[PDB]
């Protein structure tokens, strides 16, 4: 019958559908939207992660696509060529959203980091500014707030070295911060 034209047709079907869900979440992927909150920041990932769960959901549709075009070859469709062309194209459309997905993650991730980096500043800034208006348990909460200022300066060095995308903003807050202390630190 029309047997062969009509398994042509199944196919190209089920690839244009897979495009364009792969369409779909590609656009969702390419968000440039990041979090100016600590909270936010993880809901944001919250939601990547959701997005991860729903791309692999459709891993079996994937294979059954594969298997489908592996019977047509396999039995040599006349259209094989156009087949074999069509499989190539959405390994590699599978292979860019992965890529999409994994370059949105790590922005989300150095969202993350900046934001606790930032809330951290705040902790060290909200407490300097507190002791420069009145300006033995004061010796105690000195080596305290110390030991807070130094993870602050280890951890922003860390995303400097790791090629933050704020590597201009985390120096700069940091370094301010180191300089605004060793000021608080002269005159306590």
């Amino acid at each position: 019958h029309s047997h062969d034209s009509h398994d042509l047709q199944r196919f190209l079907s089920d690839f244009r559908d897979l495009m364009s869900w792969i369409n779909g979440i590609r656009g969702l992927v390419s968000s440039d939207e990041l979090a100016k909150d600590v909270t936010g920041a993880e809901a944001l990932l919250e939601r990547h992660q959701e997005h991860r769960t729903e791309i692999d959901a459709r891993a079996g549709t994937f294979q059954a696509f594969e298997q489908f075009g592996q019977q047509l070859l396999a039995h040599g469709h006349y259209a094989s060529p156009e087949i074999k062309q069509k499989l190539d194209i959405l390994d590699q459309e599978r292979a860019d959203l992965e890529k999409a997905w994994v370059q949105r993650r790590m922005m989300l991730d150095q969202c993350l980091e900046l934001q606790l980096f930032h809330r951290d500043c705040e902790q060290a800034e909200n407490w300097m500014a507190a002791r420069e208006a009145f300006l033995e348990d004061f010796d105690k909460a000195i080596n305290v707030q110390e030991e807070k200022i130094a993870a602050l300066q280890a951890f922003a060095d860390q995303l400097i070295a790791a090629g933050h995308y704020a590597k201009g903003d985390i120096s700069s807050r940091r370094n301010e911060v180191l300089d605004r202390w060793r000021r608080l630190k002269a005159q306590m």
